[PDB]
């Protein structure tokens, strides 16, 4: 783990150089929460590289820098309460918790990942992160309004349920457009003034597969 952790950190100031990483508290996430602990023992040799890795069930674990953008962008305070949408390998969510410094809410799909999460927070000593078995294209209303959503799946258009989850002043971060190809990467603010969007880059994440996503 040594070796793997000197990797990482070289990975995080990569990030940092490329003006990916801007925000010390990203920063810091990333290196409490390295990536080869997200993924199987087979992929850890090439977690430090800045590509999306191979979960179960034919999903993927984001590349470094697309993370690191969302988080960014997220802009993420302690005491936020956020709601991703697509657990996976849980590595998305153990970085949302520690800049939060409190209870974060992700939903997954595939029973599978939920207990490949699962597993994956509790080996590495995460409580704050709740993992729940659903279609997050519905949000989770118990614990809505959310001050940030993010979703890690590509949507065909803006689920309008994730809209109603945010509080007023909040952000949907979200990839819209095709698929699994051809989706841009869109910040959502919900604010008095009306829904404000800016786009963010061409992205090509799994699917989104629910009631308000893809069939
Ligand atoms: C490819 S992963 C993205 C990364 C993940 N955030 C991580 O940290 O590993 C995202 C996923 O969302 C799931 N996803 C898709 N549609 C979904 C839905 N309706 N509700 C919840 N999760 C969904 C997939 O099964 C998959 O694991």
């Amino acid at each position: 783990e040594k070796e793997l952790y000197e990797k990482w950190m070289r990975t995080v100031e990569m990030l940092k150089a490329e003006g990916i990483i801007r925000s010390k508290e990203v920063e810091r996430a990333f290196l409490k929460y390295p990536r080869y602990l997200s993924v199987e023992d087979k992929y850890k040799k090439y977690a430090h590289i800045d590509e999306p890795l191979p979960i179960p069930a034919g999903q993927t674990v984001s590349a470094p820098h697309m993370v690191a953008i969302m988080l960014e962008i997220a802009n993420l305070k302690p005491g936020m309460n956020i709601l991703e949408v697509g657990t996976g390998s849980g590595w998305n969510a153990a970085l949302i918790s520690e800049i939060v410094k409190t209870d974060v809410y992700t939903i997954e799909r595939i029973p599978e990942l939920v207990e490949f999460a699962k597993r994956n927070l509790e080996r590495a000593g995460v409580k704050n992160v709740h993992v729940i078995l659903g279609d997050g294209s519905k949000g989770f209303p118990p614990k809505a309004p959310y001050d940030v959503i993010i979703v890690t799946a590509g949507a065909p258009k803006i689920p309008e349920p994730l809209i109603e989850q945010l509080k007023i002043g909040g952000k949907l971060i979200i990839p819209v457009g095709s698929y699994h190809l051809w989706q841009e990467l869109l910040e959502v603010r919900k604010t008095k003034d009306g829904i404000k969007i800016k786009n963010h880059g061409g992205v090509a994440f799994v699917p989104l597969i629910g009631e308000y996503g893809w069939k």
